[PDB]
């Protein structure tokens, strides 16, 4: 098998069904003592979890899944009629994904877009009934953060106030976008300094809230 299904198998014996907290935790413990995996993990979570609660959006979407470690952690925080959306290219991890959020009892409020951002971001609006984003989480690969926020711009998926937020701006590291959205006067950005998840290293969250053109 693989360490995927490794920590889905190890949710499944460890954590309490329909209790994203325990779902959570459970993963946290399996990457903490076993294997890593490129979770958000718990220090930035929090800070995640801050920030959710302030702006309390309504329509969120998240490039990369991965497990659903982060689906089930914004979720969990989502009021009643709110929408997650994430987009997973990994078959494989899109299903686990899904799995995941059955156990934790959250899949009514997050669909899975099975495919490559590039290609489902222009088809937001027509297929899944979307105006405009409250908030996007970007975590998916480093060099894509750029090119995928300037598609949805073009798309007129941003709207004013509209908050990016970004992983791992520190490490592994994401040079062009970090240098364009601070750059850039359609965005005000905050840093908020934290560590690479399961580790002693610093790493960190760019929040980018869209001004509009
Ligand atoms: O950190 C990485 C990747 C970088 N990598 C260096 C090695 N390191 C690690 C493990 C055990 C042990 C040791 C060592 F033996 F060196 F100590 C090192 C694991 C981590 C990372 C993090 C993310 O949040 C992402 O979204 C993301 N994406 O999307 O690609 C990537
Ligand atoms: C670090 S993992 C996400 C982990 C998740 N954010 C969490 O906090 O547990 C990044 C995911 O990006 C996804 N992937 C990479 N590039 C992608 C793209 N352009 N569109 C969709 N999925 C992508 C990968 O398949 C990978 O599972
Ligand atoms: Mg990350």
């Amino acid at each position: 098998d693989t360490k995927e299904q490794r920590i889905l198998r190890y949710v499944q014996q460890n954590a309490k069904p329909g209790d994203p907290q325990s779902v959570l935790e459970a993963i946290d413990t399996y990457c903490t003592q076993k294997e890593w995996a490129m979770n958000v993990g718990d220090a930035k979570g929090q800070i995640m979890d801050a920030v959710i609660r302030e702006y309390s959006p309504s329509l969120v979407l998240e490039l990369g899944a991965y497990c659903g470690y982060s689906a089930v952690r914004m979720a969990r925080l989502l009021q009643p009629g709110a929408r997650l959306l994430t987009m997973e290219m990994n078959p494989d991890y899109a299903a686990i994904t899904q799995q995941m959020l059955n156990f934790a009892g959250l899949q009514d409020k997050v669909t899975i877009l099975n495919g490559a951002s590039q290609d489902l971001i222009p088809q937001l609006k027509k297929k899944y009934d979307v105006d405009t984003l409250d908030m996007v989480f970007l975590d998916h690969w480093k060099d894509r953060y750029l090119p995928d926020t300037l598609l949805l711009e073009k798309c007129g998926l941003l709207r004013k106030g509209t908050v990016l937020l970004a992983d791992n701006v520190i490490v592994p590291g994401t040079p062009d976008f970090l240098a364009y959205v601070r750059g850039s006067s359609s965005f005000e950005c905050t840093h908020y300094s934290s560590y690479l998840e399961y580790m002693k290293v610093v790493d960190g969250l760019e929040k980018a809230i869209y001004q509009g053109p």
